């Protein structure tokens, strides 16, 4: 195939480099089928306590329809609840035990090996210009 | 907020910067009102005249109905036919499309991070894509 002027477009290498390390994500955290999103969801929920839904969706980017449907999966799973008596989530022992494992997976095959494939120089050089470009553009 | 591990995870990083370049994208293009996917379907029908449907969506990495569902709106728009085929129409879309993308867009992203750091940047998300 002619690629033509794709192969000139940060813009397309960007999204299939990001589609690529969610594929691999993916399989890795399999064992405990969560979605990056998932995944983001509990680490944030569990590192802040008494903080309401809005903050966690609109750091992450996620648009309120789109959240209050995700909570509404994880409460159905199990991972978290609302505190009792609300807007103020809890994980469970479950979650955190979900979130734990995750954590593990994606540590050990998943980034790892991504850090390996183009070392910690490059690795940290990326952090720099993908975090610049998500704050600024 | 405290992030924790998410400061530091890749995938988090390129999702944050996909999110918003898609934005910017969407806005720039809004006037022919395509996505990165679509601009980028037309961009292959009209760069590869004569190849299948099947050669399009394996490369771009779309799932076979996913496909199909794209090719009914641009040729309901009028922007293609059935093998697929540009319209002139499509023919215009593209290369209005391709104007804005390159005149409005893409320059202010290299602009933003500079002529050698947006080069490294392309080339480290092509070995990702490619070899991860």
């Amino acid at each position: 195939l002619k690629m033509g002027e794709l192969s000139e477009l940060l813009g397309y290498a960007l999204k299939r480099a990001q589609l690529r390390v969610f594929e691999d994500f993916l399989h890795c955290v399999a064992p405990v089928q969560l979605t990056p999103a998932q995944f983001s969801v509990l680490l944030l929920l569990d590192a802040n306590p008494g903080r309401n839904q809005t903050e966690i969706a609109t750091t992450l980017g996620i648009l309120r329809p789109n959240f209050v449907a995700m909570l509404d999966a994880l409460e159905g799973r199990g991972l978290c609840v609302r505190t009792r008596s609300s807007h103020i989530l809890m994980l469970t022992d479950k979650g955190r035990a979900t979130l734990a494992r995750a954590k593990k997976l994606v540590a050990t095959r998943h980034e790892d090996r991504l850090t390996e494939l183009l070392g910690r120089d490059n690795r940290d050089a990326l952090l720099s210009m993908l975090a610049t470009i998500a704050r600024e553009f």
